[PDB]
């Protein structure tokens, strides 16, 4: 009866971090993707292929996915960009899948977007001000968001009274029994909170509980794969620092 649901966001073509998360998560009944499957990392095809199969119910588009659907005809100094490189990795099947994705899913007690329910693809939620503007923008008890690459939770009354959002620790259990919440699982593939571990959440709707998790992964291996692809050193280094 009770389900256990893996919620992930911002994989960013980091296959090693995604595989580390999948093994870490354990027995799960469903997997939800909040977008940004590609961009930055060395394995965009493999990450799209995985997310496609694993997230049949909730898989929303991120801003990097939406950017990379862009076709370009390039007869050249532009070939230096990591954004351009990502686009060139995608084959028909990956493009078709990304093109199919909704920017918003509403099902039962939850709304899921990449950025914010006001601006699904684009808007970051990282303070009370913006959280407050977003609570009227969804009509379910819960809204799941990504895009900042930092795990986060805030209740509606806190946001409306300008109380700062919470940055959950590894293993932190959040009781979502009462009141409405905006919840961010952090990034699987490019965390930005100074903790280089991959980030995800586990949602158990029957228990009314969200648990936040971090998992170490082999950053050296993703870094090796990026250097092999000729990706810029500034992107390679960030991953060790979690910035
Ligand atoms: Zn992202
Ligand atoms: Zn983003």
């Amino acid at each position: 009866n009770a389900m256990r649901i893996l919620i992930i966001s911002d994989v960013h073509a980091n296959l090693v971090a995604l595989e580390a998360v999948l093994s870490d998560a354990g027995r799960v009944d469903d997997i939800w993707s909040l977008g940004d499957i590609v961009g930055y990392g060395p394995r965009p095809r493999e990450c799209v292929e995985l997310v496609r199969v694993l997230a049949p119910n909730i898989s929303v588009i991120g801003n990097h996915d939406w950017a990379c659907i862009g076709r370009l005809s390039l007869d050249n100094p532009v070939a230096r960009f990591a954004s351009y490189w990502t686009t060139m990795q995608l084959q028909a099947e990956h493009l078709q899948y990304l093109e199919s994705l909704p920017n918003r899913m509403i099902d039962g007690d939850w709304t899921v977007v990449h950025g914010s329910p006001r601006h699904p693809i684009w808007e970051y939620i990282y303070n009370a001000r913006i959280a407050a503007l977003n609570f009227p923008a969804f009509d379910t008890p819960l809204c799941f968001v990504g895009h900042t690459h930092v795990p986060l939770y805030i209740r509606e009354d806190e946001a409306l009274s300008n109380v700062a959002p919470h940055h959950p620790n590894d293993g932190e259990v959040l009781d979502v029994s009462s009141g409405r919440y905006i919840i961010n699982p952090g990034a699987v593939g490019q965390p930005r909170d100074g903790d280089p571990r991959a980030s995800y959440a586990i949602f158990e709707p029957d228990a009314q509980r969200v648990t936040f998790h971090r998992v170490e992964y082999r950053i050296a291996d993703t870094q090796a794969q990026m250097r092999e692809a000729g990706l810029p050193e500034s992107l390679v280094t960030r991953l060790a620092a979690g910035v």
